[PDB]
């Protein structure tokens, strides 16, 4: 058997680019139509980012030789500025003016998930109505292609120009083609501005050297969705056919050799026998109406009997079949089976904890490697704009300017939705005993709950002096 | 039985090299298509390294005769340089500039898993835009081959040149072959620089003396995945055929001897008989429409009846068989069955702990012997560059220079994702009891949680004095 | 019954050497291709050795008449040299330069497990680039054979030379034969150097006097693996045949005596009947397309009907039988059932503890008798080299020199991966209550967790004084 399977060895791009468009189209159709795909991308959406995505700017004061309190004040100021800028009601951060930063990150992670990559473009608006003119717009991967759909080359593959080392020098972006009555035009976009500002951002997860376009996960499960749908239809037809009923009022006659003799007689000149017998039968059963139910039983020719028979007649094993499938697809997306299919039968407590822990580990990995990088990119661009306009002031004794040490100034970490608590008491006991036994400190317990210790402490102070001001027990 | 099985004995390379390429190709196919393979590589990814891979420098001050506090200060400085060098947003550590250090480790371990080995190249960039010019590019094993695909030799096997003892003197790396319109060209790369700096790093696990190329893990389970999918399609085919249904209106006639007489008559001159009977039947059943369901019953020849007899008529034993194959796969891949297949039924707490413990024992070994070595190689190269540029200053009373005692200065250990807590309470009790009872030290508890005690203590001090400065109970 | 089986009585060597090569080849094939064999090798690797194999030097100061504090200082110094020598990044301890000490022992133990023995060669390098010129290289057993493949003699057997008492005087090592285009050349290697230094080390477990080559464990269970594989293939075949559908269109005709008359007529001159009937049937069914599904139902000759009668029609008992063979393999392989097969179903708690305990006892036995001996040999060689170069210093008042009392100076014990917890609380309570109740001392609970009380105490001191210096509660 194994001797019949000899797949050739090609580089990842060689095995991806020729069918890249068809794979993306198949993934888009599958997510649009199939319910489980929508569910899975929804879990990805609600878990990688959560309800909100909060910045925390931790500048490297030690590297920059900056007083730690000065760094803290600077981080507080930039955090306030970013907070007021990001959640603006006008959606001015988006060129399209219909999304805010949270669903910015959401769209980014979702489109990376179902397409393998994400592309963002930072534009410099000219309108002075806002203090910040930096806006962001996403580009669907399908809009990135070679101009005029020309064949790819060594340095031009799938619309992205590469150097000798494979680094992306720029991209070819195609305009939208709707309605399909106009040719698409391709525009060249450099990857980054001459001043080092990130004009265009491409984020994806590569698996090997030289890969230029990400591959969506759905590549490993499409056929499984297909056998799932075929199984659903087959189960439907089985239910139909096992509710099928046939009843005929047949007559035997057709006396073998005398049947042949009657055939000869009727063919020669004696169709009158058949016609008269048919008429008599029709008259009798028009007098009869022999109705099995609400309908009348059809009548058959003499010697003609309905013969319907079926295949083997055991149980089809549908339940275990689709259990095994749903498990296969759940492994394909790496999410827990009991949440993708939301089947929770006979599930224990510790076992549910293990499932959630595995999914959560995967999810934290993706959040760290996908959402965090992209968000850091927007934050760096925005903070560069802010320093340009002196909205936030750098420390006077800065060892390096911002341009020289963009990473040092922009060192930031992002906190999404915290860990959802399976039982409540167990996790709070973890938190309290960890904080009292010295193995943990406030920032992380606020971290796996989505909060931060700064505002928590300030709010505890406010609650305290309000309560003592009102005479309540502190 | 055993008399029909006489496999010959050869060296590992002799039994691996001739098929090596195709094996890798086959492995790739799995991780491209089969869901379980992708899932398995994914858990390898999240468990060997996890979300992040922190460094901790532990110089051997005793061997170097250096004051321990001086060693600690030096370690703090080198760590400060290293973290800002590693997670840079620009991805300047990558030659191609799309990957940071953590996903570099992840790609390395994944490539080692699905190919048996991994290759890294350290390049000396000429751009002064960064304080560090040392960059790293990963090389896929498929690009390592004999030049011009020449015949294998003793000292040139699969692209790596060996000495008399077999030590890797250098390698032959092929350029990218995409698109397939140009001849590949091979470059000779020495294993290490003349100054002892590691120019090229090859990391793999050898099972015997003289092995030159690693073997991917899948080599022992491939046909098992093949029988698994074939099981999937055959079960689907069973499902389709179990809903199979045929209904015929069959007329007997054909009275054997009278059938032969009618055959003789029709052959001679009486072909009108069957034509007339067919016409009469068609007329009647066009008056009739006998519709069992949405269709019309096909009509058969006189004496012709469909018999759809089948094979064995029992249950196929699907569930147990697929469970057996999944167990085989998990055993072959070194992971527990219930996490690979995410089948978590009737899963007891203690038994789940035992299985997770087995997988963890697997993962720590593979992390120590694969990721740790490679990361230490990059760290040594970067540290050499940093000392060259005097970014970090060696102790004045150093017993040996950096070149003489590279291992002593660069003695480092890496902490990945900590152990995942199945229950929470129980392991936390373990940690607190071990700390209070004196058989354990803070670093290892922070290690199984993926933290370090230094910044933990610093943050605890900061939290304490902030809370006291704010009137809160410390 | 029993009279049909009368095996002869020959010595172990006489019953092993004639088929030694074929047995080794069969074992290699099993480990390379079968998943369970690779799994079992992997757990042997992890449990016998673990992530790291740490030395502990315990010189017999009482025998040598040395002050105990002097012995402790000497052991500290030799350990200080030893770790920095062992885990060197350059792999300089290995001649072939890819294995450090830990995976050296790992390769040794797996090598012994799957081949019955292991061979190490200690070489004296001439390069001065390293302080220590002692290197080690493994020798595959297949490279140990009689020169020119000559038949074994009274004193020369399987490449080894024995004295009158059977003691191994030396060995015949064959060079590498890959590619198969050169003639193999055998080298004579004395077992030990004239000065008593162990030039060549052969480690294996003998079961009786005169056994010169070890026997792999796999030699007990091959045909069970083969019946297991055949069970998989036959179960797949059963699944295939259980989903097989047969249906056809056929008539009866063949009127016995008239059938013979028609046969005679067709043979003589009346094939026109058959041809005309075939044509008419083909025309009618080309007008018909009576299709079961997407396929055309085939047609048969008159009097011919498909009859696929089959064998027994009950359950095959696949599950219980597979459990039986898997338990057989585990019993023959020395591990328990639920880790080789990762069959953790319905598994209670205490009984799992008992199973793990017995497997752990097996594993401790092999670690003591296999890994420990080889590690002690290599450590003794390195210690001799270090004393030669005065890297360490012997006590001045030493009763005997190093050469006279190699065992006394080199008395050492190795700690591998410690016992791995199942519940957490229980074993920690064990340790604490043993320590406080006076029945245990810190080093051994450090051992079952894979630590040493010395550095544990030092690190606890450091933690305490750091926490006190930081104002934290000690």
């Amino acid at each position: 058997q194994l001797r019949s399977w000899n797949p050739p060895s090609e580089s990842v791009d060689a095995a991806l680019l020729p069918n890249f468009t068809r794979g993306n189209a198949r993934a888009d159709d599958l997510v649009r139509n199939n319910g489980y795909a929508a569910n899975a991308i929804q879990l990805h959406q609600d878990h990688i980012v959560g309800s909100f995505f909060r910045l925390s700017h931790r500048p490297s004061w030690r590297y920059l030789g900056i007083g730690e309190e000065e760094a803290r004040a600077f981080s507080r100021e930039v955090e306030a500025a970013w907070k007021e800028f990001a959640e603006d009601d006008c959606c001015c951060i988006d060129v399209e003016r219909k999304r805010t930063f949270t669903m910015m990150i959401r769209e980014g992670v979702a489109m990376h998930a179902f397409n393998g990559e994400l592309f963002v473009q930072a534009t410099w608006d000219t309108s002075s109505s806002r203090l910040f003119r930096t806006q962001f717009r996403m580009v669907s991967p399908k809009r990135i292609s070679n101009p005029n759909n020309t064949g790819d080359s060594r340095n031009c593959r799938a619309g992205v120009q590469i150097n000798d080392s494979g680094a992306a020098l720029g991209y070819y972006v195609s305009e939208d083609g709707y309605p399909g009555w106009m040719p698409q035009k391709w525009t060249w976009i450099p990857r980054e501005l001459p001043g080092g500002r990130a004009s265009f951002i491409h984020v994806f997860e590569p698996v090997e050297d030289g890969q230029t376009r990400g591959a969506n996960v759905f590549y490993s499960v499409m056929e499984q969705m297909k056998m799932l749908d075929t199984l659903q239809n087959t189960q439907l037809q089985s239910a139909i056919v096992k509710a099928m009923y046939a009843a005929t009022i047949e007559s035997e006659l057709d006396t073998q050799s005398a049947m042949d003799f009657i055939l000869g007689a009727n063919s020669q000149e004696q169709r009158e026998r058949l016609t008269g017998w048919i008429g008599e039968i029709a008259a009798y059963y028009a007098a009869a109406p022999v109705r099995l139910g609400g309908a009348k039983v059809p009548h058959l020719m003499p010697g003609d009997s309905l013969n319907l028979q079926t295949a083997q007649d055991t149980d089809n094993g549908y339940s275990v079949f689709e259990q095994s499938l749903l498990r296969y697809i759940a492994a394909g997306l790496g999410v827990s089976y009991e949440q993708l299919s939301r089947n929770y039968a006979q599930m224990s407590y510790s076992t549910a904890r293990a499932s959630a822990n595995e999914s959560w580990a995967y999810f934290m990995g993706r959040r760290k490697f996908v959402a965090s990088r992209q968000a850091s990119q927007m934050f760096l661009c925005w903070l560069e704009e802010a320093i340009v306009r002196r909205v936030v002031t750098l420390p006077s004794k800065a060892r390096f300017s911002f341009q020289e040490a963009r990473s040092a100034w922009g060192n930031c970490d992002w906190i999404g939705s915290g860990r959802m608590a399976i039982d409540g008491l167990k996790e709070v006991q973890e938190a309290v005993m960890l904080i009292e036994a010295g193995l943990s400190t406030y920032e992380k317990e606020c971290a796996k709950r989505g909060d931060d210790y700064q505002e928590i402490f300030a709010q505890q102070v406010r609650e305290t002096m309000e309560r003592r001001a009102a005479g309540l027990k502190p």
